[PDB]
């Protein structure tokens, strides 16, 4: 039995937590979910994920393609791809925003067991072997994959878990 609860609304908070991490630029119904897992001793948050516009967004290795239930009623995968790890339920995908490269991003995590929270970071470019990755750099446990990643404009411009690859 995997299901989804509700963690959050998605905004950029302006109050939000700044990391010392990176360096700063200059001087049915939306929202965050937990997806969850129930088993025979108590429940354990697999991953995170995103309504908006009647489709659940998450990544493949949270749900591996299982069916959610919420509530009263049951989401079916509608598209996927294993390679970008990416799913969506009850419709196409949704989330067409972006990161426009000169600019600091809110990562709205949403950790197991633990409150959601906006982390205001730049993102750095890494050279990995088979890509120059971009990515926030903050360290959050297994199971917060999926947390949304926001502009100054509100909109959802990456899940977290696995950076970004730039060609
Ligand atoms: C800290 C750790 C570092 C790490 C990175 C990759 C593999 C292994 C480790 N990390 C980063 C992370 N996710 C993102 O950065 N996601 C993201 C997605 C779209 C867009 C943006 C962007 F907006 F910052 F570019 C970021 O998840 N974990």
């Amino acid at each position: 039995d995997m299901y989804i609860e509700r963690a959050g609304d998605i905004t950029w908070e302006k109050d939000a937590e700044v990391t010392g991490n990176s360096p700063r630029l200059d001087v049915t119904t939306d929202g965050v979910y937990r997806v969850m897992t129930r088993g025979l001793l108590g429940s354990t948050q697999v991953g995170v994920g995103v309504m908006q516009e009647g489709v659940f967004h998450t990544m493949w290795h949270v749900t591996k393609g299982s069916a959610l239930r919420s509530g009263e009623g049951r989401l079916d995968p509608y598209w996927g791809d294993v390679k970008q790890d990416l799913v969506s339920y009850c419709g196409p995908w949704k989330l067409d925003a972006a990161w426009d490269g000169h600019s600091e991003v809110q990562l709205l995590a949403v950790p197991p067991g633990e409150r959601a929270r906006n982390i205001q970071t730049l993102p750095g470019i890494f050279k990995t072997k088979d890509g120059d990755i971009g990515a926030v750099a903050l360290d959050y446990p297994a199971g917060t994959s999926g947390s949304p990643i926001l502009d100054k404009c509100g909109r959802v411009i990456g899940l977290y878990g696995n950076g970004v690859v730039i060609k």
